[PDB]
């Protein structure tokens, strides 16, 4: 299968990337170095993950070592919710660039459609405990993102956790200069997202699937939540193809024409997770995995359910 998908900005994005949420700062430099050594060319980052400096140390080393050229890498980061104000977006991008040791990003995403009050706290909640919003409109945030393209700091802009109509708001924004290239959303067999994927693909927007393994290291997991890596039905499909459960869970979105970004800091698993271009799931396998949908989310942003722009009220 082809390793890179064409974006609506004319650049090609690797369909397999390395995730870095929850990767410890003491382990993520080695994790990104090993990932680049074994073939990965896309790294998914975010300022709110608090490890971009350490990701940058790895990228910089592999670039200086001439293990890879900058043009061959596809580096993604995300604008955090406390920087939606027009006057804060460039600084937020520039801090990410400085941390990552880069002079441009390949793709910069609005991390959530929800803007929060600016300040040192990433989740600034009022005496009572609810997120304090910003009044900045997300069409104005989008215009600020478009300026980053026109200034050369980013080659592509996109969105993340946007529901279908929020996508629609962006796409219908008066004066729209650049369409979003990507919508990065949670997607796996327990949250299959057919409606939202269809809408986005129909518009030339590429979808990236996050938490493709079900995020077993998510901070709020409970023993009684479903577990994709332990699902006997998924292990059965993996056994049939002589692959691991993780490899099936990574190959599944690839065959829906999605980009996928599994996280690991374990060198053996980083390597294993990339070995997904040598087998094919059947259509029957694909439909069977889709049938496991239960609308179950890893990331529901539970402190923001009353924000004007909370995304997960809408069906899709
Ligand atoms: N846009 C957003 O709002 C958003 C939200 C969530 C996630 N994301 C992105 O998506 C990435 C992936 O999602 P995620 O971090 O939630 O979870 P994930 O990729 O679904 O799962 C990560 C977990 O799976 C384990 N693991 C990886 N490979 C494995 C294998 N081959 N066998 C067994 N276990 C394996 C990892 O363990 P070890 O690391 O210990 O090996 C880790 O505990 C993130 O890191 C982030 O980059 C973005
Ligand atoms: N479940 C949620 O709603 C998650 C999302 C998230 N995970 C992720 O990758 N991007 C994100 O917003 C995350 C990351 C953080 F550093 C802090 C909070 C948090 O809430």
């Amino acid at each position: 299968m082809a390793s890179r998908i064409l974006l609506n900005n004319g650049a090609k994005m690797p369909i397999l990337g390395l995730g870095t949420w929850k990767s410890p700062p003491g382990q993520v430099t080695e994790a990104v170095k090993v990932a680049i050594d074994v073939g990965y060319r896309h790294i998914d980052c975010a300022h709110v993950y608090q490890n971009e400096n350490e990701v940058g140390v790895a990228i910089q080393e592999k670039l200086r070592e001439q293990v890879v050229k900058r043009e061959e890498l596809f580096i993604v980061s995300k604008l955090w919710c406390t920087y939606h104000e027009k006057g804060l977006v460039k600084g937020a991008c520039q801090k990410t660039l400085s941390d990552l040791k880069l002079d441009y990003l390949d793709l910069y995403l609005i991390h959530w459609p929800t803007g929060f009050k600016p300040g040192k706290e990433f989740f600034p909640l009022d005496e009572s405990g609810n997120v304090v919003p910003s009044d900045t409109n997300i069409l104005d945030t989008w215009a600020a993102m478009e300026e980053l393209v026109d200034e050369g700091l980013v080659k592509a802009i996109g969105i993340s956790n946007f529901n279908h109509l929020q996508v629609e708001m962006i796409l219908n924004k008066p004066g729209l200069k650049y369409k979003p290239a990507v919508n990065q959303i949670e997607c796996h067999p327990y949250l299959t997202q057919e409606k939202l994927i269809q809408y986005c693909q129909s518009k030339g927007i590429v979808v990236t699937a996050y938490s493709p393994l079900g995020s077993p290291d998510r901070p709020w997991a409970k023993p009684e939540d479903p577990s994709l890596l332990e699902d006997p039905r998924i292990k059965a499909i993996a056994a049939k193809h002589n692959k691991t459960t993780a490899q099936v869970l990574i190959r599944f979105p690839m065959q829906r024409n999605l980009v996928v970004i599994p996280k690991s800091v374990t060198p053996e698993r980083i390597a294993e997770n990339f070995k997904v271009f040598d087998f094919e799931l059947s259509s029957q396998d694909m439909t069977t995995l889709l049938s496991y949908n239960r609308n179950w989310r890893v990331c529901a942003l539970l402190s923001c359910t009353s924000h004007k722009d909370y995304p997960f009220h809408e069906e899709f």
